[PDB]
């Protein structure tokens, strides 16, 4: 009797009060403690050394308590700890042990999920300092770390970096560094209000699998000039990806340094997301120095169905090499994305592009092995004032990239700056189904729509089709004499081109090559013999040794004669056709022709 | 001893029974009440004034109890109330205060989520009456309402409107009216069995953000002739959207009035959903009178990867103006959708269309500013009997819309009714990669496949390519004399067209314009001079002053002569070519030619 | 006093300890038991006949306990049973009653969800035996079974089939057989480590609705030679689908027998998933013997945005018939998928294909009714050594299929083995926007890129466009004399084709048909008359009665004359053109021409 009150008021008391589910005679006879033991919260470990519960807050470092929770539940084979709603839980110190090396705060462990319903906020302790809030490595050296398996973070809660700036550019900052991560995920969480390098990294140098980020929000995660670089999510293990996320920045600096996602390993995806205020949408890249876990090929890379306002490049391709590994990038699809360059002055941020073939980090452009890339069904728009805007900026070696059924409304279709890199290009394919918009019409004085500033182009197709007039452009497509061209097909549709002085320009007359197939409009002057009847007409210039046929794009205003409808050429480089003189006399005309070579 | 039994049986008793998580010496020493206080249900507030629990049911209005729950949890900084499974909770009265003005039942509040596992059902009180079940405004005037933040509704439960009809057309009915809503969502819920205006509205006139509807079901939400209009989900704040939802109607009235989604603000999306039995798939629209919260441009509008059986129009574009605001719609992508018009009699429901450029609500067609729209990679099908079916019904001013790589199998490709609106059209682009199906072949007597009933067309491309014969159609494309045409490209591929009397028709000979680029097949009669040898042939008609070249689409059955392969023209409007007379004599032939102008 | 201790220690004790939510004076006065009664776990039913809790494990069959849980909660109108984390719950026996007939273990019931957080593992009892772990039928005969409604399985847990092989090929094995299933779903679960037929089947012969599988993982679910066939998920009710799943196999046998998904009913989808190591991506099929629940048409079938490495066919189409039902398949879209055939020897697994039109299960190829299929915006790749690789293997009757804007890099574009089936083909459309890759260049000796081994082709379009040279191929497109051709358009673009001996081959001269529209390059020898001036040239061969026009694809090396630019024909089958002799004399030349017929 007397001792019973004692048990009950004691910590063992719920262990002495019996329960049976809904008075069901078949249900287990248990104690209240057992049913309470089926869930677990931060409250169960957020206490002083006497077991008295401590209230979280500005002046309480909840780090050790959350760590004890994770360590204990890890002890029992796993489960899910709730971080309670209606409370803000401040972290005010570094973790210890193997996460020491990673500037860790909290160590994640296998099979221990966190359901974050409340808010987690970083304390001023962390101002001007590196940090990585959650860390799945168990060792300061990642090569010697064990794995993190079956760890899920989710809920409706928030993680907040307290608005503190970086202290030096050299510092790193992360939200969730899963480590060598297998079956791990972040779902539903808001990450906000910081200056960090990443919010989440999945995998480490290819080690890991089936990691995902889904329905999270990323807001204002760069805020100072000191921050050297940002990629919100870093997918660095295969069979992993990001979907249905929302990414937003408002800092000027973000527009210069910040990317939403990097995909660095095979079978990874970025889908169904919305981006605003970033410099870059996605890096898709095989880095040789991150190839230890999952081979040296990144393949099956998908970027689909995203919405974006960016200030530089939507999708950046790349590959590179190290002393002993060579990186390859192949089998990539980019489709269904709708993307625009936001309002900004020309040249005020990295050069705007839907696709960029970037050089490596040291800036080498002759190490890349990028091929079998499919860009299809996307739309891109840049405002008319943005000189530095392009469907593709092709700044490094390219072994293939195929464009079909896109809509591009910007300054250049193909661009590379002259006298910079001289890319070697193979298997660039620009199908005629790509629609070229008109927003930059009349803006293109001194400029070439496809400006082919390359070392050489082979096995490529450029099928230019305009949709409106732009008589300001210097040419539709220009190849400088420095660029070799062979086994390629280059064509300009005559629509909207009749008043153009130059349609296709080959500055080293490269269209003469044995295996070059071209067609484009030009104005030609002809003069006939004086014979009544069937009568030949010849070009006055001799620039046409390469032409296999030509046909009229002009009406004939004359009654007493007609020039030929079609032409071929002669050894001396003249065009020749058979027209008709109703009445005799030497004729002289200027006609618009479609010139054709092997097509 | 004596008093102890008293405490324990009392409401404070669980506050006196100690608990420690799994007898762990490091875990907090708590009371049972504390752990029970970590969750909260309707059961905790569904009681009489004495604290005795009340059973929900047909004759119990659970409204006040749920409201007390929400108000209390709101009190503590938020959390999640469970609406328990295995029970139906009837609502039988209006809410009070600021939701009064919105016909509100339950008021939502910030950070208070509802996990709906059971069923919520409307009582007969609400028959023939307006209602809005859940309401995030705090004020009857929305302009003076505060915000709703971080409010999520989810679970496997059901909301049921009890099958009651509208009382008058003027009435409104909604399920979740989030109000000025920021980070709010509805996930997993079934909405069923009613006659309402919307099931869910996100945002209010552009105020709000990051609102979503995901994996919900909408079933039989229109059922009477009195219901004036329905849109199941109304996205009226940016960075918001609908995905992976299911929408179904079985009412005849739904096929005339009901739309699945309206997107009314920037950066919004509708994806991965299935629709059946509706009139309309989606409205995508900038309404000037809903532009107070997020500017006057709707841009970054995405409709992707949906499945639909509808009776009218899949995607409706629009923009309009008010005295002081002008609405603009730009940067829209519609792709990957597979859509069909369900079995119905011709003209039995609003005119079937994949895309409709609709006039404003007053029916004005000269106020719209719609451009940079990309329609790609969709398929559309209407059954052969449905005269009123079209890839695009272009009923109002259009400043651009680009079609690429679609498959359209219906009655018209481009349509507008004659002598209705006279749209001004710019930058309409119909790429040759659009495939035209054959289901309506032989159904097109007296009809034009592309029936261009416009005030004028500029900077547009129509590249017609058939895939099968339809000799019933009057023409492939017809421009009435009333329609101006300039700086456009119009072409008809000869495949399947050889037996066509008319391919392209220009009723005011608009193909003669300086900047009009065309090509299409026609039959022409020619007669030659009698000269042996090289000999000219001339058209007997003089309708060809506009032709720059023509070429044969016919074989030559003759041995003693051949007509020219290619033709040009003369000032008098004749065609002329140089053929060959092996033996002399005047020749006369009818040939099928490809006529070409500046192409 | 004395009796009170008794109550409290007893199973009714929590029913005597009072609780009030957060000491709120307005909250219900309840007992602890009531709040505990709001959740329910396996622990509440995993006891001996005395109510003592039993620990799960290798030597404990948890089947009867889980079944009692489900039966009881079913009793109360539904709810969610947690299968606890940190524990493995072994199943060691068959269920009884109506699931007896289906080799059932656990019977599912309506409104009873399972939240699987721990692991469920099959005991050795099941080695070499059939089994179906979860079963929604209530009757051994499915035609007499009731329905399963509102049943959801989800969590972060695992289902594991213990690695046991099939005992005989005739046996069936499943994970979740939902039965006649309406609003049922599987979310988040890993299925692993077995030898089964399916992991999940939704619906039964068209009965059921709104069933989905989302974010699940399927790993190593085939492991022996005895397993006759595998499809991981079997969607057999409408308005149902699979998304964002991960499928992986490592068994050799899987590459020969295993498919990731079959869609067998209308309005079903397969999206956003990743596949590795399987033979097949998806079957999309109307089976007449599975048409009792939802009609005989499968329509609105979507396969979108998936990533795959497979060894046979990505998407298999089919339809078939029974004595009294005829199956139809129409309105299908396949887009945005990126797919490759994994490294393997040629012919080492079923013939690699992006699309396969397969014959029925008995192998009949004349029963199918497949039409309105849209394949767009996909990429496909097979390694260069894989002879047996194709964009489409067209092995049975086809009533339509449309390809647009794809990238195909494999051995064949269109293929069927000769002297096997002789498919009747209608409305096959291969748009010019399809890009043909170069990986198999130089591998195609004795082979035809489009090898049209059909009974007949009508209303079809093949627009061949190469992107690089392959002079190893016998032809770009070949029609054997056995194949009829009519009302079709067949064309070969001259780019990369100038050195080809054969471009298009018609072995029964089928290009002569009245309604056949073609164009392709050929080399032709001509000789002229000796006349000075305008002078005709004629082909030495008489194979050209069908040509309507031709034009030069060669330059003219000569000065004293030029051959005609364009040609027509004569009754005797010669080509004839008018060229020019500056100086007289008989000329003789070999030119590359574009031959054209009615285009
Ligand atoms: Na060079
Ligand atoms: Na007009
Ligand atoms: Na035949």
């Amino acid at each position: 009797p007397d001792q019973f009150r004692a048990i009950i008021e004691s910590p063992e008391g719920a262990g002495h009060v019996g329960y049976q589910y809904r008075r069901n005679t078949g249900s287990t006879m248990r104690m209240v403690s057992d049913v309470l033991d089926e869930r677990v919260s931060l409250w169960d470990f957020h206490c002083d050394p006497s077991g008295n519960v401590i209230q979280p807050g500005p002046n309480v470092d909840s780090r050790q308590y959350l760590q004890a929770a994770i360590d204990y539940v890890s002890s029992n084979g796993g489960g899910t700890i709730t971080i309670p709603a209606g409370y803000t839980w401040y972290l005010g110190s570094y973790g210890v042990g193997g996460i020491a090396g990673h500037s860790g705060i909290i160590q994640l462990r296998s099979n221990v999920n966190l359901n974050i319903e409340g808010r987690i906020h970083l304390s001023p302790f962390f101002d001007l300092k590196p940090f990585q809030v959650f860390v799945g490595f168990d060792n300061g050296d990642p090569a010697s770390s064990g794995n993190l398996e079956n760890c899920h973070i989710y809920g409706h809660g928030v993680v907040d970096f307290g608005g503190y700036e970086f202290g030096a550019s050299s510092q790193l900052r992360n939200g969730v560094a899963f480590g060598r991560s297998y079956n791990c995920s972040v779902t539903g969480i808001t990450f906000q209000n910081g200056d960090v390098t990443w919010a989440i990294t999945l995998g480490w140098n290819g080690y890991g699998s089936n990691c995902y980020v889904r329905k999270c929000r990323f807001i204002n995660l760069v805020n100072s000039s000191v921050n050297a670089n940002h990629s919100t999510v870093y997918v660095n293990c295969p069979y992993s990806g990001v979907e249905s996320c929302y990414f937003s920045m408002s800092s000027s600096f973000a527009r210069n340094i910040a990317c939403s996602v990097q995909l660095h390993q095979h079978d990874t995806f970025y889908r169904g997301s919305t981006v605003n205020g970033y410099c870059r949408g996605a890096y898709v890249v095989m880095h040789a120095a991150e190839a230890a876990g999952a081979g040296s090929y990144a393949y099956n890379m998908q970027v689909e169905n995203n919405i974006a306002v960016i200030y530089g490049q939507f999708v950046i391709l790349g590959s590179d090499v190290t002393a002993t590994v060579s990186g390859h990038l192949n089998d990539v699809i980019v489709s269904g994305n709708i993307v625009s360059i936001g309002e900004r002055a020309a040249f005020s941020a990295p050069f705007g592009a839907f696709i960029d073939i970037g050089p490596d980090n040291s800036g080498a452009s002759n190490v890349q092995d990028i091929q079998r890339v499919l860009v299809t069904g996307n739309s891109f728009y840049a405002p008319a004032n943005i000189t530095d805007s392009a469907a593709i900026t092709l700044r490094a070696n390219l072994n293939g990239c195929t464009f079909i059924a896109n809509n591009f409304d910007c300054r250049y279709m193909v661009y590379n700056a002259p006298g910079t890199t001289s890319p070697v290009v193979q298997n660039l394919v620009w199908d005629k189904s790509n629609v070229i918009g008109g927003t930059h019409a009349n803006q293109r004085a001194g400029q070439n729509l496809f400006d082919m500033q390359f070392a050489s182009v082979v096995n490529s197709t450029i099928e230019v089709q305009l949709s409106c007039e732009d008589l300001s452009m210097f040419s539709c497509i220009l190849f400088p004499a420095s660029c070799q061209l062979s086994y390629s097909k280059i064509t300009v549709d005559s629509a909207w081109t009749k008043s153009m002085s130059n349609t296709a320009v080959f500055e080293g007359n490269q269209q003469a090559g044995a295996n070059v197939y071209v067609s484009y409009p030009a104005t030609v002057n002809l003069t006939s013999y004086n014979t009544q009847g069937a009568v030949p007409f010849f070009s006055t210039d001799t620039n046409y040794a390469w032409v296999t046929s030509a046909y009229s794009l002009s009406i004939n205003e004359n009654l007493d004669f007609s020039p030929p409808a079609t032409y071929t050429n002669k050894a001396n480089g003249q065009l020749v056709g058979v027209g008709y003189n109703e009445i005799g006399g030497v004729r002289s005309v200027s006609v618009r022709l479609m010139l054709q070579r092997q097509v």
